[PDB]
């Protein structure tokens, strides 16, 4: 049905892996699992074994793994898979795509699954302090097939092909309405409250869905309220390595709509947190390189209570801001909203094979 397969291969062309697809969502009961395939050239049947690894890595640095001073690691989940020769089978669901492939690469392409564990960071990179570009904090997936006789071999990268998959976070709607955040407060000389009060249509949205802000003011002071400032804000606390809070603005409206003294305002507004606009921005959290054109906003992180928050390396959640400027001459009123973003839900409610470089994007 029109399957695309991307594919990678050893720099020695004699190891390649097949995957069907980049990024694996995660489901919060489950993370669909990684099943793949590894073509062997029968020419290295001498060391004569395969190893399929994938690693889960909070880093600091850059993505060419180059410890050039002042590097970071700390692995958060690994799983090893002797792939060749088949060993003590576990379980071999072999997925419809694997028994496809196996059948039309051949005798010597041999699967491999990964089973990732639910509750770990799904991938993020973020780049802190000044804007070099230089190294950057981030989760990443790493799958590594090389051969070598054992598990302890320094194997030579000749042998290894190495992929970065990614694990993207979704998470289903089933609300009853958001609740409404509210300030009252009073404005020497108010005597009685400008009263705000805002909240948002969803709990849940998705990347480049819009977001609508409902902003209900009750002005009982004799102040003019001049503007409105709109806003969604990313957080992003680093919590591995080298704590430290970030905060960047990813979206903004400012209206000159105004509030009349001893008067009640009431409007939507509509606004769409979108990384195009974001593209300079640094201390920023991303679901992957700026490079790549499938990289957006990091997804929000689903925390559980009492769960280890220090092992998720990254900490990222979004907010709304309402802003009333208020002419004294000025004063700020404002409440934050809440609110989830999640990786947009995947669309799958002779032979059909196109092969296709993974290789980045």
């Amino acid at each position: 049905k029109g399957t695309r397969v991307f594919k990678k291969a050893s720099p020695n062309g004699k190891l390649t892996v097949y995957l069907g697809k980049r990024d694996f969502v995660d489901h919060i009961d489950l993370v669909d699992p990684v099943d793949g395939v590894v073509l062997v050239d029968p020419e290295y049947l001498k060391e004569r074994r395969v190893y399929v690894t994938l690693t889960v890595a909070f880093r600091y640095g850059r993505e060419d793994l180059d410890v050039l001073g002042l590097t970071f690691r700390k692995d958060l989940f690994v799983a090893n898979v002797q792939s060749f020769p088949p060993a003590p089978e576990d379980k071999k669901p072999l997925t419809r795509l694997q028994e496809r492939l196996i059948k039309k690469l051949g005798e010597h392409a041999y699967p491999f699954t990964f089973e990732i564990p639910p509750n770990l960071p799904s991938s993020v990179t973020l780049q802190p302090g000044p804007e070099d570009t230089g190294k950057a904090l981030g989760v990443d997936y790493e799958v590594k097939a090389f051969v070598a006789e054992n598990l302890e071999e320094k194997i030579h990268k000749r042998n290894s092909v190495r992929l970065v998959i990614r694990k993207v976070q979704y998470a289903p709607e089933r609300p009853g309405p958001q609740p409404t955040a509210e300030t009252t407060r009073q404005f020497l000389m108010s005597d009685k409250p400008l009263h705000l009060e805002a909240s948002l249509d969803k709990e849940i949205y998705y990347h480049g869905e819009p977001i609508s802000v409902n902003v209900h003011v009750t002005n009982n002071t004799n102040k003019t309220v001049k503007k409105i400032k709109i806003s969604v804000r990313q957080y992003a606390d680093i919590v591995l390595f080298n704590t430290a809070q970030y905060k960047v603005p990813v979206a903004m409206e400012e209206a000159d709509d105004t509030v009349a003294p001893s008067s009640t305002f009431s409007k939507v507004y509509t606004l769409t947190p979108f990384l195009a606009n974001n593209r300079e921005k640094r201390g920023l959290a991303l679901d992957g390189k700026l490079k790549h054109e499938d990289t957006n906003l990091a997804s929000s992180t689903l925390l559980r209570e009492g769960a280890n928050r220090e092992i998720l390396g990254i900490i990222v959640s979004y907010k709304v801001k309402v802003k009333l400027v208020v002419s004294r001459a000025s004063s700020d009123v404002a409440v934050e909203l809440p609110f989830t973003l999640m990786h947009p839900k995947p669309k799958e409610e002779d032979d059909d094979i196109v092969f296709e470089d993974f290789a980045r994007q």
